[PDB]
């Protein structure tokens, strides 16, 4: 039932028939005789021998055992050779075309009895799969092994083929699409654990790609209506189209990961607390600590904190009727384990909203779930097996691992989580250099946008939305000023008009007059973003504008100094990070998370987000927690409100709604002159942690510390790096900064 | 550690294994016998001879020394031929593709002990290199020879290949880019004398090309921070982006050559004084005077002035405490040499700004540097060796070329 097979069998059968006909002709003409010689020269020749001789003659080899003595035999051999050479001249092209037609990557997946697999569809290339494959098949993960079944309409490249060959025992590939009900049976979606839909982060029109991914989700849910789907979207307004699908139930595992929202949320959280982007990016990726003697002391200190991950566990019975601060202090002091968040309503059965650093009112009840930061999953188990009576005198933490004897007219949103202002025209916020310099901007945020007039939208709302959360007092709001193209801002202003304290300075960020008018030397953060189209040229020449702007800002000199301006750069290609810092030593096969610009919180690339697809599969509470941390709100009710197309709306709120102005926020404190500055000299990390938790209700996440060891002289490169949850015996310094989770504004 | 090499060795090993398997099959089937003839027709045949016969049969040549008398041997030979022809039909395309994959212009440059080289990166084509190669490797230049190491991401054309072949003893070519820290070790930038970044004068958007060249300069300075770089820019506003690079020090040799600025400056100087563009263009190019009888008188007069170049030299002690007009008059009248410019502040150590035709106030001090227009570098040396006392009565300029009674 194949046209190519039909043609092949037709030609081979015709060739065999003609060969047998020629064999019969030669047999007759040789065993008959010669009319000229009166048949006095006929030589005996069996049919098999004649067939062998003709096969030898036709195969261009030629032997000297059987030859046609008869003149008729010789002329028949000549005619045979000529005719068959002529035929073969016009016969080889079709055979060559047919022999290279069957696809290499067909077939159907066959599943074992006890093995689970996940199907990975969408945009499958090398750069969109390498990080995901590295995280998904990491060695440090548990002993549970799950297969991966790529299903793509196309042939893999060379490096993708290498990846498939290296992971030959865990990765399969198939040709097809999720638009065919036949291809969904070759990969066994009826028995697959989950379906992962990837996207193309560097497309030309994000809306078309988002619509295509939504169509793939529609097809997958149409075939099987109760499978878990993890979608990778590009824009945020397309996240509401997935609620229209009748089988899309959020309560059973379906998730959508928005690239722009997460990236700009990380950047906006770095704006409030510098160096937070790398902290968040390292908490949600599977890494292992493998120190080497070639590493410097600060490199080892940073890599030790890099290897820590986040896990979930059920609290033991010893935590019953105990408030959150006491439980956290007991976990840190005894179990040497950090507790961030809890499940607050697992009893009333109301979806059990997460609680991050709750106040003393919240009490731990039976069978609650808690979130821990730990080096590995084994250490988290001590919380489950901790019994107060039997483990009272246990000193070493290696024995707790085993159980024992178990039986102001302010206008907010409708949701009341963001600051709101009535809609305004663009010219009500537009400014020129004279007006901008007239306003004494300080401690603000400067967004240097390298956008064209027809470039695709970034969604700058996701960068300004976290900065206007309702837990900030109106006098604590950081003014935002955007320096970039104007037509792009005409297109973008439709989603930005409702955020107070926002200004626009049309022009270019590479001009120095703009940067002097904006007062870039008094700012708190300068975010360099680029909306221009990507990847039409060499991959090393896609971040020209960002590097040039960073160098221009660093080299600028003001009047009392341009190298102390804190700026965060967004890179399209992660291999350009070698050009950002000069004092570092570059290396071609070093990962992005290990470079110096990333370790300091200066560079950020979307590639580090590629690991967020796997974790959301393995831990279903990770995405909720990360969104809560890096968004400052955005409840599903707000998404429903925005899905109506009327835009953000609200006003004066009822006191019941305004109770949402007390959620915890990430902040940064210093050990210099505060009430807790006594730990700067000779103090240890554990003492500071317990003191802050007991007295001020503050939970400490990590340290942000000067890179140069000789802080007394303060070497000119005044750069800092981040340490995640240092041990209890860590020595503190007066110049160190602490990441904290503050409460009650 | 190469996929193409892995595939090639896999296929050649599989072919050898199948060939040996067929040799064993034929040896067994020929030395065993024939069941129809009760093994009464078996012929002795060594394994080496059988292997030789099968190699002859498979190689489409065909000899008439060894043949399979047994019917089983004949049918096995037929099956061999058919199966191996069928396999070779679907086997030659991959071999042909692999055999034409290795790049011709790889490898790493190896430097001699006493030879210096300059790396030439950027936009390397025939029209952007021919004049530069002609000037750089001119015969009239001094005996010092420096190699040229082109480093480009692409294959040269036909005429570029001809240029490389003609200058085979002084020019090398490599495949790569200055964006890779690995390609900067194949050309030995750590030991290179200078790096020359060329541009594309006929691009579509000058700003993009200027940004690309600035990125190349950034990469080169990032790898090695104390190398001399000569950049070729297109627009003038991009000349300020090179000051942002922390390692870009003008005082140690880094230079930027702006095409538009120089071209329009030559034109604007021709506007004030007609014919000045050709004067300037001929003073700053290495040319030699080779008259021919076919040339007209004015052609010879013009070509004689074409061959003059510009040089620098330290003035001798005889020029001390002497003003510029007197020094220039003495140089022209006695040494037959023209002096244009002087170093005015080589003593106070303030970068020694050039002085072109200074007034009588400026006086020549000890160990100053002057600029001369001369046919060749040898004639300029007379200024260094000129001593007033010993050379007072010297008439011919061929005797001043040698020093006399120096301390
Ligand atoms: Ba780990
Ligand atoms: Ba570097
Ligand atoms: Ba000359
Ligand atoms: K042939």
């Amino acid at each position: 039932k194949t046209s190519t097979l039909i043609r092949l069998v037709q030609l081979v059968v015709s060739f065999v028939s003609l060969w047998l006909t020629a064999a019969g002709f030669l047999h007759l003409l040789e065993n008959s005789g010669d009319p000229f010689f009166d048949f006095g020269n006929a030589q005996h020749l069996t049919y098999w021998e004649c067939l062998y001789f003709l096969m030898v003659t036709m195969s261009t080899v030629g032997f000297g055992d059987i030859f046609a003595t008869t003149v008729l035999g010789r002329t028949f051999v000549v005619i045979f050779i000529m005719i068959f050479i002529g035929l073969f001249a016009s016969f080889i092209p079709e055979i060559a075309e047919i022999l290279g037609k069957r696809q290499k990557y067909g077939g159907s997946y066959k599943k074992e009895r006890g093995k689970r697999h996940v199907v990975v569809c969408g945009y499958i290339t090398f750069d969109s799969v390498s990080n995901f494959l590295k995280d998904f098949l990491h060695k440090d993960r548990e002993d549970v092994d799950v297969e991966i079944v790529f299903l793509h309409k196309g042939l893999p490249g060379l490096e993708l083929e290498g990846l498939l060959k290296r992971h030959f025992t865990q990765v399969e590939y198939f040709w097809g699409s999720v638009m065919d009900a036949n291809d969904l049976e070759r990969v066994k979606i009826q028995e697959a654990d989950a379906c992962l839909v990837l996207a193309n982060k560097y497309c030309q029109d994000p809306d078309q790609e988002d619509a295509a991914n939504i169509m793939r989700v529609i097809s997958i849910k149409n075939y099987h209506s109760d499978i878990k789907v993890i979608v990778q979207l590009l824009q945020y307004h397309n996240k509401a189209y997935l609620l229209n699908i009748p089988s899309w139930d959020w309560k059973r595992g379906d998730d959508a990961v928005c690239v722009a929202e997460l990236k700009l949320g990380f950047i906006a959280q770095s704006c409030l607390a510098p160096g937070f982007s790398t902290l968040m990016a390292n908490l949600f990726t599977m890494r292992s600590y493998k120190p080497t003697p070639e590493m410097s002391q600060w490199q080892t200190d940073y890599m030790r904190g890099t290897g820590m991950e986040m896990y979930t566990e059920y609290l033991s019975s010893a935590f019953n009727a105990l408030t959150f601060p006491e439980a956290a202090e007991l976990c840190f002091s005894k179990l040497k384990l950090l507790l961030l968040a809890i499940e607050v309503r697992q009893e009333d059965t109301r979806e059990s909203t997460l609680a991050i650093n709750p106040g003393p009112k919240v009490k731990i009840e039976n069978a609650t779930q808690g979130f821990f930061i730990a080096e590995s999953a084994e250490e988290v188990k001590r919380a489950f097996y901790y019994c107060k009576n039997c483990h009272a005198n246990v000193s070493d933490v290696r024995q707790i691992k085993k159980c024992k004897c178990r039986p102001e007219p302010r206008k907010f949103d409708s949701t009341g989580m963001f600051h709101w202002c009535p809609d305004r025209p663009l010219n009500d916020c537009l400014q020129d250099r004279s007006q901008a310099s007239a306003s004494g901007l300080r401690n603000h945020v400067v967004v240097c946008l390298f956008a064209d007039a027809a470039s695709p939208l970034i969604g700058l709302r996701n960068l300004v939305m976290p900065l206007r959360a309702s837990n900030f007092h109106y006098h604590e709001l950081k003014p935002t000023i955007i320096v970039g193209n104007l037509d792009y801002l005409h297109r973008e202003w439709k989603t930005l008009q409702n955020f107070p304290k926002l200004s626009i300075l049309p022009g270019s960020p590479l001009n120095r007059a703009n940067l002097r008018a904006v007062n870039i030397n008094l700012c708190d953060m300068c975010v360099i973003v680029s909306a221009k189209d990507r990847n039409m040229e060499d991959p090393n020449l896609v971040d020209k504008e960002a590097i040039l702007c960073s160098l221009n800002i660093k080299a600028m000199t003001f009047d009392d100094a341009g190298a102390n301006v804190p700026l965060i750069t967004e890179l399209a290609n992660d291999s350009n990070v070698q050009f950002l810092d000069q004092d570092d030593d570059d290396d071609p096969d070093t990962e992005l998370y290990m470079t110096q610009p990333f370790a300091c919180g200066t560079a950020f690339a979307v590639s580090v987000l590629d690991s967020l697809m796997s974790t959301s599969y393995f831990n279903d509470n990770a995405l909720t927690l990360i969104r809560t941390l890096i968004t400052g709100g955005a409840t599903p009710e707000l998404e429903q409100i925005l899905a109506e197309g009327a835009g953000m709306r609200g006003g004066y709120c009822s006191p019941a709604v305004l109770a949402n102005r007390d959620r915890c926020r990430v902040a940064q404190i210093s050990l210099f002159d505060g009430p807790l500055a006594q730990f700067g000299q000779g103090g240890h990390y554990g003492e500071l942690f317990v003191y802050a938790l007991r007295h001020f209700g503050i939970l400490c996440i990590g340290l942000y510390r000067f890179r140069d060891t000789n802080e007394s002289v303060r070497s000119p490169s005044s750069k800092r790096y981040v340490i995640t949850n240092p041990p209890e015996d860590f020595p503190l310094l007066p110049t160190d900064q602490v990441y904290v989770l503050t409460y009650k504004q």
